[PDB]
């Protein structure tokens, strides 16, 4: 049938951007989708788009940095659809731009709490549900900056590195428990947030991608979909680039 | 719809093991498939199975280590089907088992010729054809041993590292010429091959089992399709966690 | 001549284990050494040993996880010796042993605070001082678990990956400001810590033994010296081959 | 004493460049040094410089791509100084510049034979001598291009990747045989060959190094020296960058 038919999938930060594209891919492939976001209007709109494709979805408001919200979100998924098969830990921020020496303590803490700690809180409660329902598959949203530096964004690079480590650890630990965990590392993707950067800055970013363009959110979602499906059944603890060659040079 | 419908795909060493699984997946997804192998019977058998699923496939006998054979194989694909869209460089051998100091000069050269030089010969002629076609996609078959050692198989490990480097170079070079190149790194896979050695192998995979050729083929398919359009120059493990520890 | 003569060096967690070995090597090579630790007796003991070799050393009590303590430690170094040339961010803990699903919220936060956030707090204030001095060198203590998993220690593995990322960022950012930053990745090291578990650990190192803290310290020394002048943003294993397989 | 006192060290391609700098470092540190190169005049000059520092050295002409020359070179080292403790497999060429599709078959073969096969031939005969004399230490000269692409130099990138694999394999295999093997990955280094590139091309290279300059041969030699000494006794099968941050971004 459709490759995610009969599965229940959760996407954090699915109000916008990559998370939106992943939630739509999940919906189109027959998953029952739980949308989570800080922004309710964005989240409800994602639900409405999935429903308008003929999929099934619900919205639950949660801050990814809160342990209690992550626990509650998994609780809601299981209450609503009876199980949790697939989680995409996508919620994240870019953070302030400053050299490491000048990086604010609060700005640091915020990036680490959302982009790193929050991914762990998600995984922890997701794992608990997945163990109950016979296993599952987690996709953690990392970055190219999980492996290469992003000057002026030390907290982002550090957090995305930490997500790659966490992913390896979960994959290794739950190998024989039927839970797989993998990390996706996108290059620079054309979002609305990108339209806020200056055009000169955008050309420079483009020049760093051998493919000669920015990526699209749908192109990342294709990889997430794969890694979320049964097709990727021998793939766990891995890190998978979608970067137009950025890390190849 | 079939994700490779109307594509022309070539798989090297597609008479058995992973290459067979790749050719079958390509065939199932509607590609016209060129099977290449040093063993005609195996290759002919692969063609027959694709035909029995209702796909289209031809066999061309070739030694991967030979530049002329690679050029002739690609020439054959373009002549028979009008173009080349997809190539999987799969053909390889394990080589003799010896410590590096004891590795025979002839055994060394044979593994390098098939597993390293041959992948380059394939890619070179594949690229040439794809540029005439307006682009294409290559998947190179590496290994976990493209990133971690295989004691007693230094030639294999070296050649599989080389394939990763070559892949990065092609992906970076042809980014704006609409050719993508990626490498797949399988863990140990259950194929016709001592049970204590097998248990030692399984113990190295956190997933707790050896992989299946079909599991490898799924990743190759994804990487050969337009779904992977923003992926190039990358190395993609299918190893049940082997390299994560 | 002494390769660190007249340099001012700070080592975190230098009351025992690798940090002690690093501080001793720094002391032997003529640095003025600031010892930091949460345990005063251990720290005071380290100072005494450097003094008995004829080096110069002071102790400053600090919790690595605290931003104020890190700023005060660096302030202390600059006040006592006039400048900061070298820093080694070594302080870390192993954390509780649990599967990720079972990892306690408090245990998680403690490991992240010391091993990840604390290294950043150290680097931030160290960088500030070094820029006033016209440059400097940082060595961050990562692990093999900055690149491969440690089952039951997900917080440790995550934090050690973070340290590698931070190191890359600092090295890249301050390349033209004469500050270098590199990370060291030790394998399992013989320190005061079940013999079957120990044998399992040794079996994972191709060299066939656990490392010694002095072996780790030698690499840190090289990376702290002017001999490593073209090395920055790099991750450097000292692991008896652990990550090569 | 001097850190390589009483050791016998071999450097291939020590007539010029990095190999020259490594041979001088070895000599200054009290090693007995065997210089090998295709160019006799260059090689004899290196010997003369080592002797003028008060070191001991001899020259033996060998093509690194020949198994017989590598065997003979090790034979000469052992005949002359009684043993072989340290080998630096440095001989290498840059190769032609062409896209992979356009890369010549003969140009490919030549780069692979010198930069890769020749390193194996060296290691093989070095290992044989080192096993006889109770162990030793090999340093294989790789590149940044052992891990990242060099567009237009596919054979070089491929070969340098292969050297990293070979290194890991030797380190793993001989761990308990008292032979260590490690690979050095230099960024772009100021050689005379570099003066043959155009100045615009040189600025572009510089811009790719965060440190904001090209490297010096002496800076690579310092790392090789370390990895050749007893100080690096717990380091084997590793890959060690000297790249001014090139691979960090
Ligand atoms: N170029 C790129 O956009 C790029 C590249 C690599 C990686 N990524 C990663 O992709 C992920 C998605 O980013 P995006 O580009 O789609 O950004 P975006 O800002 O378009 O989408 C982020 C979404 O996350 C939500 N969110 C933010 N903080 C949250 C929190 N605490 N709890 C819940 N929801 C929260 C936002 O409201 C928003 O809907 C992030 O993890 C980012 O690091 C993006
Ligand atoms: N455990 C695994 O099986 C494993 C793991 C990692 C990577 N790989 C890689 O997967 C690829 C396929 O191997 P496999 O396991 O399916 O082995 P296999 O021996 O079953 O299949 C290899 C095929 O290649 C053919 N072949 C060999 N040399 C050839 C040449 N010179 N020219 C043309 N055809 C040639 C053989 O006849 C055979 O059909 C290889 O590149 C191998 O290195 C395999
Ligand atoms: N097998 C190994 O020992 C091994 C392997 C890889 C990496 N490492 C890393 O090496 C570093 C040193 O560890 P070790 O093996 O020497 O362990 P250790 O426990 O012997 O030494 C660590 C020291 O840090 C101090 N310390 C701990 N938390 C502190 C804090 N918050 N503030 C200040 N001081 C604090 C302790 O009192 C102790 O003196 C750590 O970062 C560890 O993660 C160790
Ligand atoms: N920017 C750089 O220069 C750079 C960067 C990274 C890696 N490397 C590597 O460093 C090594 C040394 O290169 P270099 O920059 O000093 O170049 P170079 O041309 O200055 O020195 C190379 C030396 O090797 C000798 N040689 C060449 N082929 C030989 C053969 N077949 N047998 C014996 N000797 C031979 C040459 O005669 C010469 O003396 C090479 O392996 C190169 O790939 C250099």
């Amino acid at each position: 049938m459709k490759i995610l038919a009969d599965k229940v999938a959760l996407v954090t930060g699915s109000g916008s951007g990559i998370g939106l594209a992943v939630a739509l891919a999940y919906g189109k492939e027959g998953a029952k989708v739980v949308i989570s976001d800080i922004n309710e209007q964005a989240g409800n709109e994602t639900v409405k788009q999935i429903e308008s494709l003929g999929g099934e979805a619900v919205f639950f408001k949660a801050d990814s940095s809160s342990p209690a919200d992550n626990e509650a979100l998994v609780g809601y998924a299981v209450k609503t659809f009876g199980r949790l098969d697939i989680a995409c830990n996508n919620a994240g921020i870019g953070g302030e731009a400053a050299l490491t020496g000048d990086y604010s303590l609060d700005g640091w803490k915020k990036v680490i709490d959302i982009n790193f700690n929050g991914v762990f809180y998600g995984c922890k409660y997701q794992i608990e549900a997945m163990e109950r329902n016979g296993g599952g598959v987690i996709v953690n949203m990392a970055s190219i900056h999980g492996t290469v530096a992003a000057p002026m964004s030390s907290a982002y690079t550090s957090a995305k590195h930490a997500v790659v480590g966490l992913t390896k650890n979960i994959g290794a630990e739950y190998g024989q428990k039927n839970i797989r965990c993998n990390a996706v590392g996108p290059g620079y993707i054309d979002t609305p947030l990108l339209a806020k950067l200056d055009k000169e800055h955008i050309n420079a970013l483009i020049s760093k991608h051998p493919i000669g363009r920015l990526g699209k959110a749908e192109e990342v979602a294709e990889l997430v979909l794969f890694l979320s499906s049964d097709k990727s059944s021998f793939m766990t603890g891995g890190y998978y680039l979608v970067d137009g060659g950025y890390t190849a040079v």
